[PDB]
């Protein structure tokens, strides 16, 4: 995409959870499932503002522990988010360390979701004992999503992905370069 981001609607990606959602780097969080996404598919980096992920929302599918492979299930429910935040390149190199010139994780996946435990989204997808997994996403219409945007909690704040078409598209636009 514009700035040399990687945005494709649908993808393999690993995912983690995560603590703390409230003021995430799209500017405003949302009362349903929400998500962070790794930099290079978010669109922006750390303080620039939002990038084009942000208020889109994608069905997620766990279906392998890679820390427990011989582990055959069960694991969670299909869910979907809404991307508001940031995994950014720095400070999460194992899941969210994907660039322009190395495309994967540590763990091959091209895309990474880090979903917000606050709000309910984690519980519903990662079995106990089983928080890392990989598999799949799609983006859907944000009419499969349920939940409240909160405010802008600064000029420029941005959930507008929220009523995109899926990509390619572009709804709050990309900031600057992607990570090389
Ligand atoms: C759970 C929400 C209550 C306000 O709608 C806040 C989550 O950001
Ligand atoms: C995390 C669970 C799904 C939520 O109902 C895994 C099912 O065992
Ligand atoms: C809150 C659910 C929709 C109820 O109709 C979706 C999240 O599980
Ligand atoms: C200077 C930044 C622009 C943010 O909109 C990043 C340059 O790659």
């Amino acid at each position: 995409a514009t700035g040399g981001y990687v945005q494709q609607a649908t993808g393999q990606a690993s995912f983690t959870m995560y603590s703390g959602c409230g003021s995430p780097a799209c500017g405003k969080a949302a009362s349903g499932f929400t998500a962070a996404i790794n930099q290079l598919a978010f669109g922006s980096a750390p303080g620039l503002g939002a990038g084009d992920a942000c208020g889109r929302c994608f069905a997620l599918t766990g279906n392998h522990d890679p820390y427990s492979p011989n582990y055959t299930g069960p694991f969670g429910q299909t869910i979907v988010v809404k991307v508001t935040d940031l995994c950014p390149v720095q400070g999460n190199q194992e899941f969210c360390g994907q660039t322009t010139s190395n495309p994967t994780n540590q763990h091959g996946m091209p895309f990474h979701f880090d979903i917000c435990e606050d709000t309910g989204g984690s519980a519903k997808f990662f079995p106990s004992g089983h928080g890392a997994l990989t598999g799949t996403f799609t983006e859907v219409s944000c009419s499969q999503w349920s939940g409240s945007d909160g405010g802008q909690l600064w000029n420029g704040a941005c959930l507008s992905g929220e009523t995109a078409p899926n990509w390619p598209s572009t709804a709050c636009g990309n900031k600057g370069t992607a990570p090389s």
